[PDB]
C-alpha cells in the first residue's frame, strides 16, 4: 500500500538502537567534489530496496565524525545519509546551507552506483547540528521539494525562516552555545503557523548532546524522517500525544498527527 514503507512496526526501544538494515559506508573525498568538503555516506546493504536520502551538516569547528553515530543510526533504519565535512571548519550557517545544497545535488547526480542503487532521489531531507541546524533552516526556505528538516540544537543569526517543509527542532535545556531562548525557540515560533512543526527540548542536555548516542534525538529524528520522507504514518505514535520524561518542553501546531 505505501511503496516507501520500510522495516517492522516500530517500538520506542527499537528507535533507540541501530535498526533492521545492515549499513555500508562510502568516504567522499574533499578533492572528489565541489561545493562541500566531502564526508561519509551511510547506506543500507544486504538489500535490493531504495530509501530516501538525508544530507546532514555538523556545526562550527566540527567535522562529520561528530554526527557519525546519527548517520549510521538513520541509515540502519532505512535511509541513505551523507554527513558532510565543510570547506572550512569555521564556515557559518548560510555557508553550511550552500554545502547541504551541493551534497544533495551530489547524492542525486554523482554519488557512486552503490549509493544510487539504494537511493530514491525523489525523497530527500536535511538535518544538522548547531550552525549545521541553521543551514538546515536556510535550505528548507530555498528548496520546497525537501520532505523534512531536523535542526539539532540549532544556531543562526537569522531567526526568521519561511518554509512549508515540515520542521522538528531539538533544543537542549542547558545549551550555553545556542541557548534555546535565543535560537531553537525563536526558530520554532517564527516558522509559519501553517507549516507542520515540532519543538522538543531535552532535559539537562548540553550543546554536545547531538554528538553522542542519544535516545530522544534517535526517536524524534527517525520518526520525523520516517513520517515525511517515507509517508510512514506508523511513526505518528512517537510524535503525537507525546508524554516523554526526557523532555522539559514540547511545542507543536499538531499538523502532522492526521
Ligand atoms: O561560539 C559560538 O558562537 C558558536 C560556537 C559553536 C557553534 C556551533 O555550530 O556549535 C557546534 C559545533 O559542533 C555555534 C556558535
Ligand atoms: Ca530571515
Amino acid at each position: 500500500s505505501n511503496p516507501y514503507q520500510r522495516g517492522p512496526n516500530p517500538t520506542r526501544s527499537a528507535l533507540t538502537a541501530d535498526g533492521p538494515f545492515s549499513v555500508a559506508t562510502y568516504t567522499v573525498s574533499r578533492l572528489s567534489v565541489s561545493g562541500f568538503g566531502g564526508g561519509v555516506i551511510y547506506y543500507p546493504t544486504g538489500t535490493s530496496l531504495t530509501f530516501g536520502g538525508i544530507a546532514m551538516s555538523p556545526g562550527y569547528t566540527a567535522d562529520a565524525s561528530s554526527l557519525a553515530w546519527l548517520g549510521r543510526r538513520l541509515a540502519s533504519h532505512g535511509f541513505v545519509v551523507l554527513v558532510i565535512n565543510t570547506n572550512s571548519r569555521f564556515d557559518g550557517p548560510d555557508s553550511r546551507a550552500s554545502q547541504l545544497s551541493a551534497a544533495l545535488n551530489y547524492l542525486r547526480t554523482s554519488s557512486p552506483s552503490a549509493v544510487r542503487a539504494r537511493l530514491d532521489a525523489n525523497r530527500l531531507a536535511v538535518a544538522g547540528h548547531a550552525m549545521g541546524g541553521g543551514g538546515t533552516l536556510r535550505i528548507a526556505e530555498q528548496n520546497p521539494s525537501l520532505k523534512a528538516a531536523v535542526p539539532l540544537t540549532p544556531w543562526h543569526t537569522d531567526k526568521t525562516f519561511n518554509t512549508s517543509v515540515p520542521v522538528l527542532i531539538v533544543g537542549a535545556e542547558a545549551d550555553t552555545v545556542a541557548p534555546v531562548s535565543q535560537h531553537a525557540i525563536p526558530f520554532y515560533q517564527n516558522l509559519p503557523s501553517t507549516t507542520p512543526k515540532v519543538y522538543v527540548e531535552l532535559c539537562n542536555a548540553s550543546h554536545i548532546a547531538p554528538n553522542s548516542n542519544n535516545a530522544a534525538i534517535s526517536v524524534y529524528t527517525i520518526s520525523w524522517m520516517k513520517l515525511w520522507v517515507d509517508n510512514d504514518t506508523r511513526y505518528r505514535q512517537f510524535l503525537c500525544n507525546v508524554n516523554d520524561p526526557a523532555l522539559c518542553d514540547f511545542r507543536t501546531n499538531n499538523r502532522h498527527c492526521q
